[PDB]
Parts: C-alpha cells; structure tokens; sequence
C-alpha cells in the first residue's frame, strides 16, 4: 500500500506514534516519506547483506527475522515480512522499540539527513487529525 501524506499521519496517530519519545507526528511522516515514499512494500538490500523493510525501512540486522542475515538479531520478535503489511501496526510497534534504543530517531539515517532540524510540521499541514 502506498499511503497518502495525511492518511499516513492519521494511521500513525491511531497507533500512538504521535509524540512518541518526544517526536512529533511530522517527524515520523517525514522519515516515512524519505525511507519508503510511503510504500509499505518498500525493501532495500544493504551492502552487508541485511535488508530494510517497509514504510520505515526497518533493518534485519537487529530488528526482524528474514532468515538471510547471518549473525543478526530479531529484537522486535517478528518476521521482516510483517513489516510490509498494508496495516502499519507491526512497523509502528517496532519503530517504538527502535526509537527507544538510545539514539532516538537518528537510527533512521534518512531522518537524520533529511528531516532533522527541518520544518517537519509541513508534513502534517492541512491534515484533519
Ligand atoms: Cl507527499
Ligand atoms: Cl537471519
Ligand atoms: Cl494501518
Ligand atoms: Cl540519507
């Protein structure tokens, strides 16, 4: 599923991501925009053989099991396929764990490079939320 901007904002809020660990909803929308272009089915292989999955491009090196990332962990206790669902529940639960791990949203390199410090409220501008 390819979400729209306000539709994704709405879904994130419903799943309690808005202001989670102090990160406003526009930060989460912005991260999703640049990690996956709002496509739940996004996958990208990393040079180290891990893969990033879903709307927030969660990495199999630590957070989910894909069966093909040797030496990896599965700290969200989920198959990485669950992260490609049209329903964002698994991605959201996992992102909560990720953003609580110590470095906040810096875990998401696109968020650090493209969202951090910017006018992130623009991402929820005009949305009925
Ligand atoms: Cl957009
Ligand atoms: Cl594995
Ligand atoms: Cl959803
Ligand atoms: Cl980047």
């Amino acid at each position: 599923k390819v979400f729209g901007r306000c539709e994704l904002a709405a879904a994130m809020k419903r799943h309690g991501l808005d202001n989670y660990r102090g990160y406003s909803l526009g930060n989460w929308v912005c991260a999703a925009k640049f990690e996956s272009n709002f496509n739940t089915q996004a996958t990208n292989r990393n040079t180290d053989g891990s893969t990033d999955y879903g709307i927030l491009q969660i990495n199999s090196r630590w957070w989910c099991n894909d069966g093909r990332t040797p030496g990896s962990r599965n700290l969200c206790n989920i198959p990485c396929s669950a992260l490609l669902s049209s329903d964002i529940t698994a991605s959201v639960n996992c992102a909560k764990k990720i953003v609580s791990d110590g470095n906040g949203m810096n875990a998401w390199v696109a968020w650090r490079n493209r969202c951090k410090g910017t006018d992130v409220q623009a991402w929820i501008r005009g949305c009925r939320l």
